């Protein structure tokens, strides 16, 4: 039986799955965080990782769903195995900052691609993800902010990942 | 400051950190047969293994929660890029039951660990897996057996997949 | 008594005209098919075109409209005899899925335009247009895989007649 | 396979095709009378028109459902562009009674030829459009008797479009 | 402490902080058309003008929440003094419409540098204003062609005004 | 066409328009602190200050509403540049309450020159705007109070900050 080829351009295709893939090993870094976060008393900030590693999964997820939709397989690769060794919790999420930066370029390269290859089509599905990725790369802004604004003396990681672990539940 | 030790001895925390890789190499190979599903007009298949996917990923989340809260590090590896290329949806059904033969031998090793060393609290916590894993196998040996009792002559795939997309439908 | 001129350009104001025509055109073209079906037993395919020529015409009228708040005259033009011979239901919706195809494009091709104007009231507006048109062309495309799928061995068409009346009903 | 043939006859099968593009000649050059209308200052008789416009194309639907219904094939033929230059409210509305009344006189043609074939089927079927389109045919008297009271000296003409407008408001 | 840079590029905050600017200046350009309608009897026109003005306002707080979200400081200049003489209602819609012009080119200027450089979360968030100003510069567009139609023989001044008030309040 | 003449004497409008401009003044002022604020991790101060500035340009339109009411013209002149560097959170709420003071001082003048005038219509509106200022003017007396109480030795900025950002979150 004759199934219908993919919907989208080779290029598109390729940079889709790459995508999806960029977000499972995103994933899976902030997993590693969050561990690093809950195994060093950081508990608000584990919960908060652990969380927003389910929001990026979840963004993997429906790449995959759009993947689907339009007749493109789905190639994954393999998923790197993330850091695992962190300094402190200041370093954590200088280090998750830089990513949502690195991650909501990647957006736009697909997005830029789109538009010049007038596929309007995925232009107009991506824009959801932009709104969403500028929402989150805005909030790790913020808890970098503010934990760079609270220090570390005395009590300032307790109440740094006080702060925090009142986001996650704010969010859920 | 001090945080407490690993709840947990160094065996189990191997067993379960392998598992939690175990799972997560799982959830992508399902994602892959999903999509071959998908690209080959077997779109109950799709989502009922799409579906199934993702609650392979939940089960890897729920021992990252029990490592977390043992105060265990989390060790996450690489993971696999899965097999794409498949030859059919029996294939796909016959390779993913035998999967699932495996996952619920894994599971039963780590049990067997747990009672040998006494630790019960682990033991608890894997009751649930072991029955809900208990259930996967199960359903995976029942639409194996349908795949293969309706056939593949005539509109036999037709039917095939739409009795599956009834039971992923039915599980949501 | 004076009136506002236009507010878009000529070259949009052309684009947008002539893409009401062509959807005036896909509606009859649409229901020509429908009557096919519907005198050959597939009542199915029949109310499914039927009621996909209504949301074709639908989309001219939404254009129409954002025409008239534009303060833009709009120019019917004539709307030719659609095809009504047809060879039977794969080439009905092989036909109509290129037919979705080329629609696709006609309006990835206006929102360029808009884009490369600086139009973005008219880039803003078509984005639900775009949208919409991707589901839908991804419905024939899902439809058409379905078809294929069952083939037109002995109660074939019967079972993907059902299978699309089964979308119509669930469209509604 | 076999279809059944068409249940209604040869002559009555012609003239309901030739209503059917009767109809859809009608919502065009609805439309186009009310682009003109909306490019010069009245949006109350624009929309009016408009709505009016979808209207006919809804009368022309519902005979296309009860030739598909009675196995006949649907004859679409060439739709004419609709004139576009008009001199002013006053003729608009002059030249629409006039469609309207001879719309009402073709349908009563219809009814007249199914009585002399003992098509009661079909007379039964076209009541209610009988009844649908002599309380149209009423209203484009009412509007004209109304634009023609009031005048165009010397806000006469906004007072006209605001009467309209309230009645187009009223039948939605 | 260190607070992250500013997550926009120079020239997106220098286009970003003029629109804020200019939409303070039309607001207060609006609130002074508003006092001349007042002081002139034409409190329709006066409250229009007057909750445009607050909604123009309304505008460049958002603008001033996207730049604060970004670490983007706000450069507020000093606004100008309106115009307080005006010839006439007329006169006032027609200036206004011709402001609105001006603002939705403004907003294009700056969407489609959001394109040039990739800023897709710029272009993501501004066309929630493209849309929203469209619909006020069709508006403007509309009343203005309203005032020209009634004229301002004998009573069109209240009949215009009249009718300016029914938006102000169906608006509300 | 004779429109009544203004309803309140000449001083009493002056001082009106005055207050108008101030308070316009204020709103912008209030934005500058609150983007200082946001862009220097305290974003507490700056929802605060951002809510506050609304709250001051809410009395600018209320004393624009009542000068239309008394048919007397409203004369904008130019809003200034708000100062924009600030030394800390103390400076910017020491700078704010300073300004409250005046204005708390500048209605006082108003309302007594109301006393003199035997103007009673002006002196009981402003009685409304004597209460809410009061109360503003109370407020920023006890925002600075917890500040300088609070103090900026290692976490106090933060401490200050959400302290304030619950007060925001209070009068909303
Ligand atoms: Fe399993
Ligand atoms: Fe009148
Ligand atoms: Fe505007």
């Amino acid at each position: 039986h004759h199934s219908q080829d993919p919907m989208l351009s080779k290029d598109i295709i390729k940079l889709l799955n790459e995508q999806v893939n960029k977000e499972m090993n995103s994933s899976n870094l902030y997993m590693s965080m969050s561990s690093w976060c809950y195994t060093h008393s950081l508990d608000g900030a584990g919960l908060f990782l652990f969380d927003h590693a389910a929001e990026e999964y979840e963004h993997a997820k429906k790449l995959i769903i759009f993947l689907n939709e339009n007749n493109v397989p789905v190639q994954l690769t393999s998923i790197s195995a993330p850091e695992h060794k962190f300094e402190g919790l200041t370093q954590i999420f200088q280090k998750a900052y830089e990513l949502e930066q690195h991650i909501s370029e990647s957006i736009n390269n697909i997005v830029d691609h789109a538009i010049k290859s007038k596929d309007h089509a995925t232009f107009n599905f991506l824009q959801w993800y932009v709104a969403e990725q500028h929402e989150e790369e805005v909030l790790f802004k913020d808890i970098l902010d503010k934990i760079e604004l609270i220090g570390n003396e005395n009590h300032g990681l307790y109440l740094a990942d006080q702060y925090v672990k009142g986001i996650a539940k704010s969010r859920k």
